[PDB]
């Protein structure tokens, strides 16, 4: 069957690892526990096509740094995630971003730009500016919460949806 | 606000209103009740933007014909609704298709095909088939079930990202 190889990325501690979890077992992780390297793979039907999700969640730390390079170059689709109440989470977008595209020689990777943690009153990212960088990225913007589950079935498939249409 | 103005468009029967109500008002109708042309408002918040969907409902039916030329060029998106246990409304799409192109004198309208009534058994639609078609014809291809809501709001806001995107 069709194979999505997508991989989570973004800075420590802004939920790749909630959002992962909450898509696969359904149930909200509240607790410490930093990503080394996780992968996930579950048979799903996403729009009448029988697929496997292989996800990879990475880790938000740079012991990492070029290790991220090999994750990169098999990763099909990326879902790169800040926190809305973490200004430099959101600042730290571009250093991803610049990866992937320079690690597989392109402009355009399928990729969307998820702003998580959108249940906290206490936000610091304006949506306006998120989505501002996102059109000029030509890539979709997505708010999710992995505590209230909002948004995160969307985020992993309009991701499956543009590896489809590249 | 920003406001989005939204038609759903398709052959007769094929769920145009029931995925619109299920949107709007939360409930599943069903009975027959043919549509003559229906406007619904309603304020939400997409992606933390709040706006307004203007969505127009209309008519199946050919009574209407060069009548539809109007909502066509005031409508800033397209749903393009088929069932996909009806093979006619499947290739009717083409139709929907080339008139919103003629009308608003574009080769790249936002739109989302959406394979509707998911939820019946008696399939002769397969979805690779309508996949196919939808990335021939450069958009987003969606199945949805009025009937279960699966789908629903996922058609309605993969076609707000899309004209926020053109
Ligand atoms: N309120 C709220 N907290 C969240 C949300 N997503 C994650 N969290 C919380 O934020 C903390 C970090 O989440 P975690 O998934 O471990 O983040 P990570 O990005 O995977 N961290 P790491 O890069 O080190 O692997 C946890 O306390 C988690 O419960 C969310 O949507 N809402
Ligand atoms: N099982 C099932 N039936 C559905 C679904 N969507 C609509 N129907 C049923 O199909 C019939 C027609 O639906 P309706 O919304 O009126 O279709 P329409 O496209 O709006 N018709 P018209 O163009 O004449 O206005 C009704 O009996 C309705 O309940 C669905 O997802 N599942
Ligand atoms: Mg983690
Ligand atoms: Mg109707």
């Amino acid at each position: 069957m069709t194979e999505y190889k997508l991989v989570v990325v973004g800075a420590g501690g802004v939920g790749k690892s909630a959002l992962t979890i909450q898509l696969i077992q359904n149930h909200f992780v509240d607790e410490y526990d930093p990503t080394i390297e996780d992968s996930y793979r579950k048979q799903v039907v996403i729009d009448g096509e029988t697929c496997l999700l292989d996800i990879l969640d990475t880790a938000g730390q740079e012991e990492y740094s070029a290790m991220r390079d090999q994750y990169m170059r098999t990763g099909e689709g990326f879902l790169c995630v800040f926190a809305i109440n973490n200004t430099k989470s959101f600042e730290d977008i571009h250093q991803y971003r610049e990866q992937i595209k320079r690690v597989k020689d392109s402009d355009d990777v399928p990729m969307v730009l998820v702003g998580n943690k959108c249940d906290l009153a206490a936000r610091t990212v304006e949506s306006r500016q998120a989505q501002d960088l996102a059109r000029s990225y030509g890539i979709p913007y997505i708010e999710t919460s992995a505590k209230t589950r909002q948004g995160v079935e969307d985020a992993f498939y309009t991701l499956v949806r543009e590896i489809r249409q590249h």
